[PDB]
């Protein structure tokens, strides 16, 4: 009813843990709205569950925003991740290409040369490719969306058009994923 099956199931990337993938995009207003609720949910999630946030690209212009996510993670600035949403949606900053992104990161204390180097790195390119591979295998059709255990997919729309309802379904799917 409030979720769909992923067939064939996706293989697990975290032994002994149930993976929850939140597929998101920085440009998605609902991803921005749900982000603090996801961060709060992650604080109380079961210890055998791991949350991964996976940036997606439905058109090629979204690929720099995938690179931005993995660049901030590689620079060990996860504090800047929620601030990207705020900068784009509340402060109306146009953080849509590498140049604007690097200027914004530099204003946040990131060395510009390191940002630019990491943004172009093979490691980031591989993570972006993997993010799009995961979205393809999970049969993504919008954001925000949640894949649970590599086997089930839900979203606020599927869970009765409600953010908290989506996370309640995620909780139900976690129990199901343990069998």
């Amino acid at each position: 009813q409030q979720y769909v099956n992923i067939n064939p199931p996706m293989p697990s990337d975290t032994p002994g843990k149930i993976e929850v993938l939140e597929f998101f995009a920085y440009t998605c207003p609902h991803c921005a709205a749900i982000e603090p609720m996801v961060e709060d949910w992650a604080k109380t999630a079961p210890q055998d569950v791991v949350l991964k946030q996976v940036p997606i690209a439905f058109n090629a212009g979204m690929k720099p925003l995938q690179q931005l996510y993995y660049t901030l993670q590689a620079l060990e600035r996860p504090d800047l991740h929620p601030k990207v949403f705020t900068a784009i949606h509340t402060e109306r900053k146009r953080l849509f290409d590498k140049k604007a992104m690097g200027e914004w990161a530099a204003s946040q204390g990131v060395d510009r040369a390191k940002f630019d180097s990491v943004f172009d790195s093979f490691s980031v390119q591989t993570q972006v490719q993997h993010a799009s591979q995961l979205a393809e295998a999970a049969h993504i059709d919008g954001t925000p969306a949640f894949a649970v255990g590599g086997r089930y997919m839900t979203s606020p729309v599927l869970a009765g058009n409600d953010y908290a309802g989506a996370l309640k379904v995620v909780d139900q799917l976690i129990v199901q994923s343990r069998k």
